[PDB]
């Protein structure tokens, strides 16, 4: 039974479900308790066993080594009408979306750490075979000891793939232009682009384009002083045409992304 955790206050709830603090008995680790219902679930999937799930459990098994940059799945449990999956909780811990919120615009040197640990961890999906396709601060925790990011909420992604995706359930405002005019996208190609909108969010204090228009015209007005690296590596990102953006391994040697601080020292000088 679902009796070996103690159940807190609720975190929030969404289109995500409804998520829950906890702490499990065993030895009082804190957890982070999501409730998901069957009926409102997108996408289902296949584990070993043969046993049935959301595509959400498949997807967070295959990312949920010990690396820290995404969230690890601790367990799961399954009921007449829901899932309820048991994530590990960092404490203290902000979501990126009220950390902004409440700062207004980051200083460059912490949207470049923060964004430098968003790829490592973007790229780490990739590698076990993941797209996550809800990149946005929203599905980004701090750990605010250690200066550490976690990318969170699998449960709009998919399995990567090299052919065109013509679903998507994520965020429409980072949504790529492709999407909005054809409904077809590539899995990395559209990642890069809601990458673009989230440095964009995180020196700006917000997000670039309200309106599909916005979004297909990719002009990008600059409403805070932001520097020119950071400007040119945030509208090539979001170029028009998919093929024009950056792969990962650009993005990481462009200019404005070196000498990134390590987290600790990122904890220490802008959240402790
Ligand atoms: C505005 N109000 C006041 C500030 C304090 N505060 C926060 O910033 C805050 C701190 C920690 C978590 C959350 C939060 C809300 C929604 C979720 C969703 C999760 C999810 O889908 N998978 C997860 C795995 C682990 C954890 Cl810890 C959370 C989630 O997480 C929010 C509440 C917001
Ligand atoms: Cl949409």
């Amino acid at each position: 039974l679902e009796s070996q955790y103690q159940v807190g206050p609720l975190l929030g709830s969404g289109g995500f479900g409804s998520v829950y603090s906890g702490i499990r008995v065993s030895d009082n680790l804190p957890v982070a308790i999501k409730h998901v219902e069957k009926d409102r679930i997108s996408d289902w999937g296949e584990l070993p066993n043969g046993t049935r799930v959301p595509m959400e459990v498949v997807l967070l098994k295959k990312v949920s080594s010990g690396f820290s940059g995404v969230i690890r799945l601790l367990d799961w449990f399954e009921r007449p009408d829901s899932f309820v999956l048991i994530l590990e909780r960092p404490e203290p811990v902000q979501d990126l979306f009220d950390f902004i919120t409440e700062r207004g615009a980051l200083q460059e040197e912490l949207a470049r750490s923060f964004f430098w640990q968003v790829l490592e961890a973007v790229r780490h999906c990739h590698n076990c075979g993941v797209l996550h396709r809800d990149i946005k601060d929203e599905n980004i925790l701090i750990d605010l000891n250690r200066g550490e990011l976690k990318l969170i909420d699998f449960g709009s992604g998919a399995l990567l793939k090299d052919t065109v995706y013509t679903d998507f359930d994520g965020t429409r405002v980072y949504s790529p232009p492709e999407w909005i005019r054809y409904h077809r996208y590539h899995g990395r190609s559209a990642a890069v682009w809601s990458l673009g909108i989230l440095l964009y969010d995180m020196v700006c204090g917000d997000i670039p384009f309200e309106h599909d228009e916005e979004i297909i015209r990719g002009q990008v007005f600059f409403r805070q002083r932001v520097s020119s690296e950071c400007q040119h590596l945030i509208r090539w990102c979001l170029a028009l045409r998919p093929s024009d953006r950056p792969t990962f391994e650009e993005i990481q040697n462009h200019p404005w992304m070196q000498d990134v601080l390590l987290p600790q020292e990122t904890a220490e000088i802008h959240l402790h």
